[PDB]
């Protein structure tokens, strides 16, 4: 079973992480197989070219911290690594969902993605809603005075702590708690890679929330918004006969008494039972006219491999 794996950043300091994160950044998500980046793909490498490579600091930090286990004559790792946008994040392998631990992280199935998604505005405070390997929350600390990561899952938010102080980042914050809970006041941003898929209105898991952890999102965030505030959010949304998820939504948002200007922006369909209708898009909530608007944009076809 894959996603159970001790993550235990407090086990390193931040120097050598911060090192540690600068070896990644050359190596990670390139084509050039060291023994790190060779690690890192979860292939067992030789701990004295390890060594070579990061140092006997690096490598005692990898081994610390839980990104690395001596198997003896070799090392192996539990995470995968991935370098976007300036950024290197470590999260679980890829694997159905059937061998997922309950503490499984999104492994970055759609992540990269959405930062090309984004909206490239800064501000004062940005929420990452369900923050998982923390990475939006490292995207969004480049342009934030302050950053706020929660997660309901532990080995998320440990996971998150690593992967910001391999980055050098020290103005994101994580937190373990449901939903808004550990969220105190307001935001000028809030991101949110929903935990919604094929589920429907069943809680399935962690990844698989069902339709009731949207409702719950988008009925805080008129009283988790500031004045100008964005949200962002990618999710899956059934359509029914009769009962558009579109509608729904809006009551959520008291959409018209609030003032919220929504747009959809609808990647790909799929035909459900009930006659219903499943489709995955982005979200965006931002300052404009009061009112919501859904367009077509296959942009999981157009890029997925690009931006
Ligand atoms: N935030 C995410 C959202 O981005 C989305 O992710 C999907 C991802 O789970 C799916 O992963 C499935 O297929 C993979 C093989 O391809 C299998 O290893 C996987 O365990 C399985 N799950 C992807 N194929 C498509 C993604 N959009 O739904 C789950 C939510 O928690
Ligand atoms: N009740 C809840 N409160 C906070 N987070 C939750 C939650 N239920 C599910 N989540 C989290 O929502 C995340 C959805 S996957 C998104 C992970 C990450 N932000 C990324 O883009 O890669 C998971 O990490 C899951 O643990
Ligand atoms: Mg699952």
């Amino acid at each position: 079973i894959v996603g159970g794996s001790t993550i235990q950043p407090e086990r390193v300091d931040a120097a050598a992480l911060r090192q540690l994160g600068d070896a990644m950044r050359k190596v990670v998500g390139s084509a050039d197989p060291t023994p790190l980046a060779d690690l890192l793909s979860g292939t067992p490498v030789d701990p004295d070219e390890l060594t070579r490579e990061v140092g006997a600091d690096g490598r005692q930090a990898l081994l610390d911290s839980g990104m690395a286990v001596d198997d003896g004559t070799t090392f192996s790792s539990p995470l995968r690594g991935h370098q976007l946008h300036g950024v290197v994040v470590l999260s679980d392998p890829d694997v159905e969902e059937e061998v997922q631990h309950r503490w499984y992280v999104d492994p970055l199935w759609e992540a990269d993605l959405l930062i090309r998604l984004m909206l490239r505005r800064g501000g004062a405070r940005a929420l990452d809603m369900g923050c998982g390997s923390g990475v939006l929350s490292l995207v969004l600390a480049d342009r934030y005075e302050s950053v706020l990561g929660v997660d309901v899952n532990p080995r998320a938010v440990a996971l998150s702590r690593l992967n910001a102080a391999l980055n050098g980042l020290t103005n994101v914050t994580f937190r373990e708690g449901d939903m808004f809970e550990p969220a105190e006041g307001r935001f000028s941003r809030i991101v949110f890679n929903s935990p919604t898929n094929e589920e429907g209105n069943e809680f399935v898991d962690l990844l698989e929330a069902g339709e009731p952890i949207l409702e719950t999102f988008f009925r805080n965030v008129p009283r988790k918004l500031e004045s100008g505030g964005i949200v962002e959010v990618n999710l899956a949304m059934n359509d029914y006969p009769g009962d558009p998820f579109r509608e729904r939504l809006a009551d959520w948002l008291g959409l018209t008494e609030n003032g919220l200007r929504v747009q959809i922006f609808t990647s790909q369909r799929r035909a459900t039972e009930s006659g219903g209708e499943w489709k995955r898009g982005w979200l965006v909530v931002a300052p404009g006219p009061v009112g919501l608007t859904e367009v077509e944009w296959p942009y999981h076809d157009r890029y997925e491999e690009d931006p």
